[PDB]
């Protein structure tokens, strides 16, 4: 809440997926890996897998729904991602609805659309700058190769290994 943070990387270290295809990116993605400056590995109580669903609207923004299993319930969080400056980037719709949130950016780093994606998120909340990379899969499992590529990438942004987690597959809520 008050603690020091690993700095957000310059955006020059975060690639953008070439010729992003919004229609192909839609649908359900499972969070198979998660890294960030507020993300901490927890052996005592491991992060559980959650899912994020991207529905492309006629106006070209996404209605985004995250589905999580928390405290024996299904928690649903909804947002609107508005197309940003370059295809594959997004800003947050209705940002004034979010107390303390002054900046929000999504950048799709890499994806093949049918199996995996890596996506960078940065926000400033109460003037503190957070960033996250998610490794998304169309299924709950990915290859060793994709997972190591993701660790390599997360580290290139200055995150140590204790800031890189692999949520445990579950069946509740996310299917
Ligand atoms: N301020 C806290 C409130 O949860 C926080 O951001 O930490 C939560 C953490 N998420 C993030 O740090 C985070 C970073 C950049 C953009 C986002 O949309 C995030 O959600 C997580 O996913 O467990
Ligand atoms: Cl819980
Ligand atoms: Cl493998
Ligand atoms: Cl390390």
């Amino acid at each position: 809440s008050t603690s020091d943070l690993i700095p957000a990387p310059p955006l020059s270290k975060v690639p953008l997926q070439q010729n992003f295809q919004d229609n192909q990116f839609q649908g359900k993605w499972y969070v198979v890996g998660l890294a960030g400056n507020a993300i901490l590995r927890e052996d005592k109580d491991p992060q559980k897998m959650y899912a994020t669903i991207y529905e492309l609207k006629e106006d070209k923004s996404y209605n985004v729904t995250s589905v999580l299993f928390r405290k024996k319930k299904c928690d649903y969080a909804i947002a609107t991602f508005v197309p940003g400056s370059q295809p594959g980037e997004f800003t947050l719709g209705n940002i004034k609805s979010y107390p303390g949130l002054t900046s929000f950016l999504v950048r799709v780093v890499s994806t093949n659309y049918n199996q995996h994606a890596m996506v960078f998120f940065k926000k400033v909340s109460q003037n503190r700058e957070y960033f996250k990379i998610t490794l998304y899969g169309r299924t709950k499992e990915l290859t060793s190769e994709l997972k190591e590529n993701f660790i390599r990438f997360s580290k290139s942004l200055g995150l140590p290994e204790n800031h890189i987690v692999f949520p445990v597959p579950i069946d509740q809520c996310i299917d």
